[PDB]
């Protein structure tokens, strides 16, 4: 079964206004999804303090960068708290409604679309780098499931049965054909030592094969 969803009228609107307005700074989508991918980490780190068998799904609490040339993709992966499918439902547990529309208010009184994570909606950034986003997720309570979009208004959810997690999240970035740089080893280093340089947990960017 794959079930399709329609996005709530704000997000559709917030992810049309991603897509269409003229904005060169891209590169903080990255930013965004790994400070996603931090407050995930502290979320399992701080339930385990007083149940350290949320652990057993793994110990280790990282985040990997992946990129994948031959495949057009950058996948950013971290081992914290997932999602629950309720969860992916309801905007990847956002607040995304009422965060949608501080940020437009928010851009009237004179904010940019770099200021996204600041209304705890970041995770739709990643539309300004790709044309598709597929987000597989594991929480200790529930199944893997797949959440996907490319936006137009709906998104799909379905129980992934490909290679399982332990527990976490994983972004997968399909790029727009113009956005390739962001697959390069140097292009990628540069924007992690720029914006998430203070990070609480290891960052490791995969190398590909030559
Ligand atoms: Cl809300
Ligand atoms: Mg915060």
């Amino acid at each position: 079964e794959v079930e399709t969803f329609a996005f709530q009228a704000e997000i559709a609107q917030l992810m049309s206004l991603i897509i269409n307005t003229f904005y060169s700074n891209k590169e903080i989508f990255l930013r965004e999804l790994i400070s996603n991918s931090s407050d995930a980490l502290d979320k399992i780190r701080y339930e385990s303090l007083t149940d350290p068998s949320k652990l057993d799904s793994g110990k280790e609490l990282h985040i990997n960068l992946i990129p994948n040339k031959q495949d057009r993709t950058l996948t950013i992966v971290d081992t914290g708290i997932g999602m629950t499918k309720a969860d992916l439902i309801n905007n990847l547990g956002t607040i995304a409604a009422s965060g949608t529309k501080a940020f437009m208010e928010a851009l009237q009184a004179g904010a940019d679309i770099s200021m996204i994570g600041q209304f705890g909606v970041g995770f739709y950034s990643a539309y300004l780098v790709a044309e598709k986003v597929t987000v597989i997720t594991k929480h200790n309570d529930d199944e893997q499931y797949a959440w996907e979009s490319s936006a137009g208004g709906s998104f799909t959810v379905r129980t992934d049965t490909g290679e399982p997690m332990g527990r976490g999240t994983k972004v997968i970035l399909h790029l727009k054909e113009d956005q390739t740089e962001y697959l390069e080893e140097r292009r990628i280093k540069e924007i992690v030592k720029k914006h998430s340089q203070f990070i609480g947990y290891p960052i490791t960017l995969f190398v590909e094969k030559e």
